[PDB]
């Protein structure tokens, strides 16, 4: 079966729509998701028009075998998606209504500067390559366009699932493909984030910092050394979960940040050490009670720059 | 192949049954688990229909391919169910007895809450599409409803398996779905988080609470952090085994809670020195003994306001 | 093709046999193992039947297309088989001797209660339906029954693999159901467990004991919670090679027994500290030389108790 | 279908260019990465020629059972590509025009001798056999070589896909096998790797070396003991991502000069001890003093002598 | 297609040849290896002989659906191979000349005694099953053994690739099998382990001899506790990368050994300790000074007696 042809020398305009029934799996470090769907299809192939009166029938259903059927493709897809037509229906004109379920994993990067209070636009993007005997391009059907009220993304909030209704029609190997970015707007949920690293996070930091109130070199050494593994504990299970990204993400500016807390408190450690055996403690106590302000507030103020950088 | 036409203007009713044969590979943080069950349709289609005088059988069997088969699908599945036809029997009246039996990885959310003492429902979605000649609408047939005795899911009791016998009817991209719902009840046994994660984690901070009967602040220093250290490992096993809730769940809130305890210890710790180099041990030696009743009274009282809470 | 017809009304007798190849990924987690083994089925078609001396041939080969073969299937696995028909060969009488290689990924639950020191018995039940026209009813061929000599469980001593020769015939969704159970008796190696866990785990226990020969409360609290966070990772390594058992396991009895011996050796050298600050060191040396003799021994007969419950 | 036969005894030559779609999934370990693709082919079957005036069209479009195909396979791929073919296209002379999409694992080496600072040259082996009736011969058609702009390899720049225009002929089993090399350089985003894995583990070696300004041998202990324990973790977490090497890394090596500087610190701190209690703290004050400048110096130095041996 | 007819009364003689393309993913835990290679496979079928004259064709070429081809299966494969027919070539006496291209977890045990100084002979079994017509013998052509210069598998090193020409012919399930032996003998790549597991490993331990030089119970405590916590983390990331053996290797033993070492060395700390308590350092002096010499004496020599064992 070759493609309906033209009347005149207009290319073929195939209408699309994906009503998102399951949205699953979205991996950070693969930066990947998983979506089961409908797509629909709708052309206009004159060949297959009949009249109902003769016909008797106002609609002729086809097996996919049996009709010419647009080569559809996603793009930014690992493997080709795993379809199961639903049905093709053909009205009297000749427009073929064609509906298939899909799932597929989609490859679609994401953006973790602001991580872990982070949106994301996922896309999934359709394309049709154009044969010799004409064009094909691609529309959007609006009213066709959707997902199911139900759809649940573990740890994030879906906020919207529309289609960039002009295709990106471009040349590619001598021929035309007429791609359309369908666009999956998510916010992530990072209620969790708080209770479960945040906070711990800056309480093992302020543990550290009551080495500013004991002269115990041995306790302090400790107390600032422990922490800090803590800390490396907290750093390592944080970037495990992440790519490698590069740029510097605002989780990774805080992590960092701390680390270097923790190195000036082992020198402030050291220094009022050094000055205790010195027999000069008077030096010691003032550097000592500067560091018990100084620490904070510079630490509040530091984020208040990263945030204010960040967002 | 055509759907069956209708003697006057009635739905044609496909009555459905699952029988799980092996309900397993139940994931806390994918809200999925696996099922393998029995998958039965019944159907009128009266063109089947025989004498069994001429025929000279009084059942007909058929391969799916002979005959129209009702696309019936699972709505919360991963990927497209496993299938294998086990039998097709037409009666004289035309009357379809369709078994086969699947596999799915069905994907339904947890509530986790009350975790580990939380019960769930698991779904199973079953869906037919309606056609432009038929409008088909789905039935529960309770005796094909069920489970053998074995089936056994690791971790979980499962208390019953029944089916919301009327389907919920609606318009989906102009065209009718008649969605049933499958539910399965389980509830999870908490049995091994008592010995394994409950009274270690409990031992491991009455351990730190010795530090109010020491005076030896390099002592109470390590033993408050690292206990503090044994429950950050703690913390971290228990939260890579549960998917990020946008709701605070009960062991989330008792694992926060206790790192409020060992922050507070610190600080105990860290008044207690302060005060015995500042050479008045009287008042640490009041807030210490102060320490040993409240530290144990309020983790109690706060756990009963936190159960209360969440039971 | 329908089944072979009934000379009386016998049910029929398809007579099976597994003859495994490879035993290998017993999963103590999933209580799953992968098989690759030979399928045998043998039964009697009289439509089938030829003169061997008129034919000239002594065996007539089919295609599985060709005759009716009957639907058998394991009930417990994770998906249906990967089978390859190896040879269908046709007696003069009509015996039909069908073979066929498979592959399955079991699913059979395992008692842990005795672990490591626990043996199993792996099921592979294998089971068919009866179709309208006549019963099928499974029976065991001995002298198809079996396994190769190299079959090899890595980490398990292969005993037996036997039929239990007495089908369990019962109805299911209104039709009878033959099933046999095929049982894999194999018994952990547990040497490893000895060198690698249990000894390591009983040297660091051993060590925290030096704590009822020092008076340094410093040094005591840094070996008895030293000693505790490695029996923590000790405890998180073998627990996370385990199922969530609703029972009491010998191990987890053992690992959870050595947690109060640590939370008592630390209560010990809180009491002895607190009496030698008090000024009274001789009630402090007679509760520290008890411990010496009384840890041990209570270990040592705590030990006896619990493997006498357990074997 | 046979293949085309030769005018003069010449081989046939099939043109052949690959235009990425999407690149993913470099494992380093494993040393694979996935690879989404265009497959172009173009050879001459003058069997398959056609009069452009008489027969109306300018192309003929063939599906692939129709014509005769060359067997194109990749070399080092996990498991042969999953395919679609896109188009078949045939111009007046008989020059058939074949496209496909694929997917496939393919298994390239990785140099991991200046990792994180390392740039890596992926490939991808076309190979066709010759055939009895006539040898087969590989070519490329650079302007059907590329990718898309878009693609996108996560924490790797892509800097070109190009092909090796001469294929490697040879005799394989004694029959005629083109190999074509396509060539997709790479070279690592090691942004991250600074604030991540380099500078805390610089911190951390600056913290031990604070130990050279105290005399507390039991915290000079605990300083170089603990931050041991944390490059321990570090380098379990970097050589965890890294596969096993035959030569020696530039990552390997610093993790391991870092190690005999912990060892050397250890020596110091015990030697600097046992001359304190020896009451000849003169020698003692001397040998730490050098070791201020000492262990930076030398550390400095050895990283330039390693720096420069490696790049 | 029944197997060719018997000449005389003799078995029909398939030749085998497996050249390896590609061999990777060696897993040792599994101890399961990928393997891509080609098949190649020769018999004669006289049905299949023709006129080279009256032909003029030398050799014919058939698709495998049109000949006889003998039912060739891998023995210890995970799952049936995934095969492509390459090409079938038939000369005028009737010679097959069958070659594929095939995939396959091939599942060969390790002998881990020597780990990581150890050498293995992977096996892929060939074999055929004999039909009633007549038996099938497999034989080993020389020729059509090998293996790719490129081939590699990451860290291990490819000695050699043949086969064992004497077909192991027995009885399995009342018909004779055909057993082919390829062995690919490999030598682990150790280089890695010594900077990487050994040095580490023995640096932390020596680390902890330096309590020989101290009198500080604390320090001494602090240093072979923290040193042994170091040697847990090896001798688990050693074991976790192994199977569990039900025998002792190189490996294990060198960690075990290690344990005592630590073990003793906190006997000899607490005995130090207890002396000097006891106000008599001059026995403590002489069992420390004693310690100093034995302790790495006993090592060397109880390695040299270990390395002697297992070499
Ligand atoms: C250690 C640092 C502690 C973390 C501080 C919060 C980071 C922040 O300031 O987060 C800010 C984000 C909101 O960002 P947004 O509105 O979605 O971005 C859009 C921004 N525009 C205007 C540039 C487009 O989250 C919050 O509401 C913060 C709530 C969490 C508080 C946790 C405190 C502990
Ligand atoms: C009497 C002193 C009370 C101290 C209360 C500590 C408040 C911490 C609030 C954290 C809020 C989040 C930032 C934490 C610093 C640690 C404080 C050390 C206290 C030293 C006691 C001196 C005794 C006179
Ligand atoms: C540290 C915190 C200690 C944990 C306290 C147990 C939580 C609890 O009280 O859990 C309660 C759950 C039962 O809940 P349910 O009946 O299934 O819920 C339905 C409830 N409604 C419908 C009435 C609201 O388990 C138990 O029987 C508790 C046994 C475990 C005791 C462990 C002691 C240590
Ligand atoms: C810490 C505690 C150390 C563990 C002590 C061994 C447990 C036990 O007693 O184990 C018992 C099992 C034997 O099991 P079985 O004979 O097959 O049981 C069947 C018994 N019936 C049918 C009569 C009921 O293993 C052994 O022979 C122990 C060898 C390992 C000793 C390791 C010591 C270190
Ligand atoms: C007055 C001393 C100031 C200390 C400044 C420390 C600089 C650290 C530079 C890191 C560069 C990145 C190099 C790590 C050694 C830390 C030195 C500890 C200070 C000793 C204090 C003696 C008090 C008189
Ligand atoms: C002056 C002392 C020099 C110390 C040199 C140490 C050699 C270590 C060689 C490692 C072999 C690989 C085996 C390591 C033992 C640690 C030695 C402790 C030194 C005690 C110093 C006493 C001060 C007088
Ligand atoms: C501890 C050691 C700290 C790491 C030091 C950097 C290693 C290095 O010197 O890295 C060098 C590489 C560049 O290598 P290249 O130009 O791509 O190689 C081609 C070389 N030719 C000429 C041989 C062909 O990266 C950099 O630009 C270094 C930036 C990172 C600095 C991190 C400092 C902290
Ligand atoms: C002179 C005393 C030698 C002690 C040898 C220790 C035997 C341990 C045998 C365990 C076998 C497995 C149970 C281990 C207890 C630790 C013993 C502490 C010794 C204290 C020394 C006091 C000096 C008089
Ligand atoms: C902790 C103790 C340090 C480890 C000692 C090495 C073990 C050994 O001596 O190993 C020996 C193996 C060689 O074995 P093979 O030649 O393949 O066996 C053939 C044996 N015959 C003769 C019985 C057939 O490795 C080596 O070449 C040693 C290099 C590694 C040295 C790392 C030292 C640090
Ligand atoms: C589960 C949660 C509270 C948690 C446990 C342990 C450690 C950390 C980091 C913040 C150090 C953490 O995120
Ligand atoms: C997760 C479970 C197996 C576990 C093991 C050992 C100790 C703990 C405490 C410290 C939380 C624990 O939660
Ligand atoms: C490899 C082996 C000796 C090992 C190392 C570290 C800890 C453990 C036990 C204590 C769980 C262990 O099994
Ligand atoms: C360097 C090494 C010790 C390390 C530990 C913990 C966390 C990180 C990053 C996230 C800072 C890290 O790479
Ligand atoms: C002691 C040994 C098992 C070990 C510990 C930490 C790091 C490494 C390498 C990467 C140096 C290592 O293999
Ligand atoms: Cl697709
Ligand atoms: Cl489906
Ligand atoms: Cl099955
Ligand atoms: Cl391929
Ligand atoms: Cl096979
Ligand atoms: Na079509
Ligand atoms: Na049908
Ligand atoms: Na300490
Ligand atoms: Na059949
Ligand atoms: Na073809
Ligand atoms: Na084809
Ligand atoms: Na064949």
């Amino acid at each position: 079966v070759s493609p309906p042809p033209p009347i005149a020398d207009e290319p073929l305009t195939v209408n699309t729509g994906i009503y998102l029934i399951e949205c699953y799996s979205l991996d950070d470090k693969a930066e990947t998701f998983k979506v089961n769907a409908f797509l629909s299809l709708s052309w206009k192939d004159r060949r297959l028009a009949f009249d109902p009166v003769r016909s008797g029938v106002r609609v002729k259903t086809y097996e996919p075998e049996a009709i010419w059927i647009p080569e559809i493709r996603f793009v930014n897809v690992e493997n080709a998606r795993d379809a199961d037509v639903v049905d093709i229906s053909v009205s009297p004109d000749g427009t073929v209504q064609y509906l298939e379920r899909f799932s597929a994993r989609v490859l679609s990067p994401l953006d973790f500067r602001r991580y872990p209070f982070d949106s994301q636009t996922l896309h999934i993007y359709l394309i049709v390559r154009s044969v010799d005997t004409r064009n094909i391009v691609l529309a959007v059907d609006l009213e066709k366009v959707g997902k199911n009220d139900d759809v649940f993304l573990t740890g994030w909030d879906i906020e919207s699932f529309t289609a960039v209704v002009k295709p990106a029609n471009f040349a590619l190997e001598d021929r035309l493909e007429s791609k359309l970015d369908y666009q999956l707007r998510i916010s992530r949920q990072y209620f969790s984030y708080i209770p479960n690293i945040i906070l711990p996070m800056l309480f093992i930091l302020f543990i550290s910092w009551t080495a500013f109130w004991s002269t115990s070199y041995e306790a302090n050494v400790t107390l600032v050394v422990s922490t800090l593994i803590a800390h490396i504990a907290a750093a390592i299970l944080v970037e495990t979960n992440l790519p490698k990204t590069p740029y510097m993400t605002y989780t990774g500016a805080i992590i960092f940040m701390i680390y270097l807390f923790y190195f000036v408190a082992v020198i402030e450690v050291t220094v009022q050490h050094y000055l205790k055996v010195e027999s000069q403690p008077a030096r010691a106590a003032s550097i000592t009670r500067a560091s018990r302000i100084a620490f904070p507030v510079v630490f509040l103020l530091a984020n208040i720059i990263l945030a204010f950088l960040f967002f």
